[PDB]
């Protein structure tokens, strides 16, 4: 097979390494690899400074300064495969260099303390948590800083906000309302703005005149002149202004709190605060926020240019000063480090806050060690957020593009401090900005609708979670090889230039050329594009980037596309696409799919377990190969070795595939080649019709694992053993119940056989007065211990492929309390494609499969090949995705030419180039029939007739060459297969790529009987092996209620859910083939009166005379 691929724009740099997000995050967060010596101090090591110096002077005796000094963490527990097999948590033991002083002669430094054991990253960037590998997803919410939105209902003027996250921290607001007050907001209630700049030092006089001289506005300010009159008697007399009833005199402590460390924030002194201020308004930063604590006299560069900027905003142009709150520059990423420092620095916080209670407990000074570290805080809250939070989740593994996008993921609800449930509509939008940052596809059309999503291609999180996306330098009509990752603010300073202006190199070709200002279509001239975009690719999300004619398909449902591939099952057989995009290779690269040579060497042995290759460094390692392994959605990950014994490796070559790659390419779902034409009516809304020759091949069939476990609990009747012994009936249930106990290896396990055996103890407390006789009668020695064992659930299992079980003396697990052992069960099945499934492409078209068709029959060419997949073409044109028609015409192409392609994005393939290849086509279609010995049918010449008469073909030319013509538009003749006569008219075919989509757990069609009930609710409940019932909603009743269902809306609402001396009779009644009882009251109703008689009110039933009825039947009359 050969590659040809279309377009050309010199794709300029690489992508990124797509997990760095999650990768660097962890670094930088843990700064663990390098010595405390390394300056990179943020993270980890920063908020240990941040809460570490514990100064506690006075109330009895203190002086007290515990002090931090390295920060070591490094021999973990276990490792990885232990802590699945075993239930473990992944995590790295630290514990850093502690030293705590004394007023009184010594300070004792006692080493180390191991609190908090701390999740690793595995080196993909996913995690290990319980069992399950886990996922921290990113967030998004307003950087603090300050901005000046207008006004909530009087259109008049708008009003300033000071923005400062953490929560506790005031929240900033100056609004003017002139008839005579200001408005200044810190917690809620309102005060001047002057009598605070006077604290600080601002007279009425140096103020008024340098700042507002050209603000008008500064007659507000020296109104109240009788207390600016009096300058650090204002600092009192705004004490006096907050409410408690405090004492006047506190010389410099709350100013100290809005002044320099706690409230305002110690996010590192350079850039985290001070971007947002020197370009936004203000100069300068003396001490990370508005701090100082040296004289006693505060100094506040920063309140003066608020009200500075606040004067100019309102006066004119000393710059246009509106800032879209959406702009990036102002909504930052949380990157996974950020994330868990938070969590580690809040539990830091709960450890300070015991540890101080203790400096008082200790008697003397040996108080170090145990006086003053409890492990419990950092353990609870750093297990917590792996666990618990909302934000860390299962690894979506379905196939693994999936659980790579899953890493990469960002949210809203998070913090709750950030974005909410309430609207924000907006911010759900796409925005402007989201180029190259965010994906415009990347969004779950329904409920949670726009606060989700993956970012982009080459978009990267520089230094504070700015997502910069690449533009690249054009100075004059010259374009640059150079790239800036630049902030959503600063990208509205230029006029940008987007990838498809034709190039000639630095030239750009063409004098009206579009480019776009700021969120604003513009065409612009050579000599004004200052900047141009990076590439197609980085405008949307990895995922996206998967999909062959992006360019022709509705956006709409592109994300269908990218949603589809989420759910991509891997096949026992992975074929690539006959058409890719580019990136196939890359993304089984960067996800960690299949296996890569480090360096240069030859292969020694290929096991089908392992592949130990000799590098020319001479060394050789053994490369174990995941045989098959349980994915967390239940699908197969092998590494099948793709090298030979004794071969040359290249640095970086396939030594195995991973779970879904054929040759180092990504490959979900087949190639197949496809008819897009109507069948019965088995292709009729969204309906697919199969060629059983598919099955034929082990084509779509994929392997699935369930696992069932059961555990032996400890009753108070007596532990419930787990033994092949089952009390009741039969010896061939207990054939593969093999092992005593346990079931055999290899297995074929049905719905209802037993998986592991257990028994429990049969009453509550006492034995059984008529099941005594009746054991008496056959056999009184009866083992009275009850049948508790863990069966094949309806649905299905295969064969059992592993089992697990832990016994009393455990080697280094963790068995819960009452827990006495577990008994796991690993089983496989293959999943042959069959009616019930639905496929998919990459474009969008969804479908299930309607008929499994005999070749005998279906749609076959003239050639004998037949097709297939037959998909109606009505699906086509309401939605709008003409890509897939366009990759069903290269496919046709594809396929006689034997080759694979690869469209780029928008660059790709042309529809003349297409027209070419097809050209080439006919002739291996046609060449070889001219040669094999024969012409055209009377068939084929006949559905030329009412071709030309349609108008696919210049009337007038001979067959062949009117053939090719109509094979060159994509449509080839196809006969009936049944009847064997041709289908009137012309239809396309080719090789389409085909996904087959997982069936999740409802898939299992519930179908339910009778089964059990809720305790307080009377209504079926499910579970474990009843399924459950269906809930019959008030849309349903309404439904019912228009037809004139009376009985059978009864039926729904008494016997057959809540009726409980109803659906006893009911089903007994059914038994013996009785019409069906008439309904008594139900239990809603009589938990309603109750409900309603535990309030005084009584509620009772009437008579046709008014007078009583009895809904109790007899139980509420008394004694």
């Amino acid at each position: 097979m050969e590659i040809k691929r279309f377009g050309r724009i010199r794709e300029v740099i690489p992508l990124p390494p797509l997990t760095e997000i999650q990768v660097e995050s962890y670094r930088r967060a843990l700064q663990a690899d390098v010595p405390p010596e390394k300056r990179e101090n943020v993270g980890i090591q920063a908020a240990f400074r941040e809460t570490f110096p514990i100064e506690e002077e006075d109330k009895g005796k203190g002086g007290l300064v515990l002090d931090f000094l390295e920060y070591r963490l490094g021999e973990p527990p276990f490792p990885q495969d232990e802590c699945r097999e075993k239930d473990l948590t992944y995590q790295a033991p630290l514990y850093a260099r502690l030293q705590l002083i004394h007023k009184d002669t010594g300070l004792i430094k006692e080493d180390e303390v191991f609190l908090g054991h701390i999740p690793l990253m595995t080196e993909d960037g996913s995690f290990i948590i319980n069992g399950a590998d886990r996922v921290i997803v990113s967030q998004i919410h307003r950087s603090p800083g300050v901005y000046f939105t207008p006004d909530p209902a009087r259109p008049g003027r708008y009003i300033a906000s000071i923005i400062p996250l953490p929560k506790r921290g005031p929240w900033i607001d100056l609004e003017v309302e002139p008839n005579g007050v200001v408005s200044m907001k810190v917690n809620k209630r309102k005060f001047p703005l002057v009598l605070l700049l006077r604290v600080l030092g601002y007279d009425q006089e140096t103020l008024a005149r340098e700042l507002g001289a050209y603000g008008e506005l500064v007659q507000g300010l020296m109104d109240e002149s009788v207390f600016a009159m009096r300058p650090e008697e204002a600092l009192i007399r705004l004490f006096t202004l907050l409410r408690p009833g405090d004492p006047p005199k506190r010389d410099k402590a709350v100013a100290y709190v809005y002044g320099l460390i706690a409230d305002p924030r110690r996010y590192d002194l350079g850039e985290a605060g001070r971007y947002k201020a020197e370009e936004k308004l203000g100069i300068r930063l003396s001490g990370r926020t508005l701090a100082r604590f040296e004289d006693g006299e505060f100094k506040d560069e920063v309140f003066l240019p608020t009200l500075r900027y606040l004067f100019a905003l309102t006066a004119g142009v000393p710059g246009h000063e509106v800032d879209d709150i959406d702009h990036l520059g102002n909504r930052r990423i949380r990157t996974v480090g950020e994330l868990m420092t938070d969590q580690f620095r809040v539990g830091l916080a709960r450890l300070a806050r015991g540890v101080r209670e203790r400096m008082l407990m200790g008697s003397e000074d040996s108080l170090t060690p145990a006086k003053l570290v409890n492990s419990r805080p950092l353990e609870a809250a750093i297990r917590e957020f792996f666990s618990r939070s909302q934000l860390s989740q299962f690894k979506d593994e379905t196939n693994p593009l999936s659980s790579l996008r899953h890493k990469r993921r960002i949210s809203a609800l998070g913090p709750g401090g950030l974005t909410r449930e309430r609207a924000g509509f907006d911010v759900r939008d796409v925005h402007r900005t989201h180029y190259g940052r965010i994906c415009p596809v990347e969004t779950p059309e329904g409920a949670n609708i726009g606060l989700i999503t993956s970012l982009a291609a080459y978009a990267r999180v520089d230094e504070l979670g700015f997502i910069r996306t690449p533009y690249r330098r054009v100075v004059g009509g010259v374009v640059t090889d150079e790239v800036v990752y630049m902030t959503a603010t600063e990208e509205d300073r230029y006029t940008i230039a987007q990838a498809n202006t034709p190039l000639e190199g630095n030239r750009i070709a063409a004098e009206r050329v579009v480019a776009r200002r700021k969120g604003e279509p513009v065409i612009v001239s050579p000599e004004e594009v200052e900047f141009m975009d990076v590439s197609p690719k980085q405008v949307f999300s990895v995922n996206t980037n998967l999909i062959p004619f992006l360019e022709h398909d509705d956006a709409n449902r592109a994300l269908m596309g990218s949603n589809m591939q989420t759910q991509a099952v891997p096949l026992i057989r992975a074929q690539a696409p006959v058409v890719m995009t580019g990136l196939e290779e890359r993304v089984v690269r960067d996800s960690l799919a299949a296996l890569y040579a480090e360096e240069d060497g030859e292969v020694a042995k290929v096991d089908g377990n392992r592949i130990v290759v000799r590098y020319e460094d001479g060394r050789l390692v053994e490369y174990p190969l995941r045989r098959f392994y349980r994915s967390n959605q239940g699908t197969a990950l092998d590494q099948r070795p793709r090298v030979v014994v004794g071969q040359r490796v290249r640095k970086g070559d396939l030594l195995a595939d991973g779970p879904a790659s054929e040759n180092g390419f990504l490959a979900l779902g087949q190639n197949v080649l496809v008819a897009i034409m109507p069948f019965d009516g088995y292709n009729f809304e969204d309906a697919i019709v199969i060629s059983e020759e598919l099955l034929k091949r082990d084509f779509y069939t994929s392997i699935h694992i369930e696992r069932y476990e059961i555990e032996a609990r400890d009753t108070k009747l007596g532990p419930e053993r787990i033994t092949r012994d089952i009390p009741h009936l039969s010896e061939a249930a207990l054939r593969d119940l093999d092992e005593e106990g346990v079931v055999r290896i290899g297995a074929e396990v049905k719905p209802g056989d037993i998986l592991v055996g257990r028994t429990s103890f049969k009453g509550e407390s006492e034995p059984t007065p008529e099941e005594r006789l009746l054991r008496s009668i056959f056999g009184e020695k009866a083992r009275d211990v009850k049948d508790t064992s863990l069966r094949v659930p309806p649905g299905e299992g295969g064969i059992v492929v592993r089992t697990v079980r832990l016994r009393r003396g455990d080697p280094g697990v963790e068995l819960k309390p009452g827990v006495r052992e577990v008994v796991r069960v690993y089983v496989a099945q293959k999943r042959k494609l069959q009616v019930g499934d639905k496929l998919a492409n990459r474009h969008g078209n969804k479908g299930v499969v309607a008929k499994i068709l005999p070749v005998e029959d279906m749609p076959h060419l003239p050639d004998g090949t037949p097709v297939d997949v037959i998909l109606n073409p009505l699906g086509v044109p309401s939605r709008m995705n003409l890509g897939q028609i366009l990759e069903t015409h290269l496919g046709l192409a594809g396929y006689f030419l034997g080759q694979r392609y690869i469209s780029p994005i928008f660059d790709g393939a042309k529809e003349p180039e297409i027209k070419e290849l097809l050209a080439q086509a006919f002739e291996v279609y046609f060449g070889k029939r001219k040669g094999e010995g024969f012409g055209v049918d009377k068939r084929e010449v006949e559905v030329l007739r009412r071709a030309e008469k349609l108008g696919l073909v210049t009337p007038g030319k001979t067959p062949e060459e009117q053939l090719k013509e109509l094979f060159l538009q994509g449509k080839v003749v196809l006969y009936d297969g049944r009847t064997g006569e041709p289908i009137e008219g012309p239809i396309v075919v080719g090789q389409m790529f085909i996904m087959k989509l997982y069936h999740m757990v409802e898939d299992k069609m519930h179908a339910r009987s009778t089964g059990p009930y809720s305790l307080i609710t009377q209504q079926p409940l499910g579970g474990k092996a009843q399924f459950g019932g269906q809930r019959f909603g008030e849309m349903e009743v309404w439904a019912l209620e228009a037809y004139g269902a009376a009985h059978t809306l009864q039926e729904m609402l008494t016997l057959k859910s809540d009726d409980i001396e109803g659906r006893n009779a009911a089903y007994e009644a059914i038994i013996k083939g009785e019409d069906v009882p008439e309904p008594s009251v139900p239990e809603s109703f009589r938990v309603l009166v109750k409900e309603l008689q535990a309030l005084a009110l009584d509620v009772q039933t009437l008579d046709e005379k008014d007078n009583p009825v009895d809904i109790f039947e007899g139980l509420a009359s008394k004694r």
